[PDB]
């Protein structure tokens, strides 16, 4: 449950936060990186998906970008 932790981080552990910040849900994906790993299978955005969806959809970004991908939190998970 690494993503969790990086959900606490990103967004207090809210995964259905939409605050308008350029980001959504648990782990604060931009619409963009939601799309490009295969989010819209699941809901329209990523706050709209549910928890085990956004960590899928968390699991392929990491896979192809790293993670990078979440700057400050991944380390503050302990991740790789």
């Amino acid at each position: 449950s690494i993503w969790d932790a990086i959900a606490g981080c990103e967004a207090g552990g809210n995964w259905a936060i939409n605050t308008g910040n350029g980001y959504y849900g648990g782990v604060q994906f931009d619409q963009g990186t939601w799309e490009a790993n295969g989010g819209l299978r699941y809901a329209p955005r990523a706050d709209l998906a549910t928890r085990e969806e956004q960590i899928a959809v968390a699991e392929v970004t990491r896979l192809r970008q790293g993670w990078g991908a979440w700057p400050v939190c991944a380390a503050r998970a302990g991740a790789r």
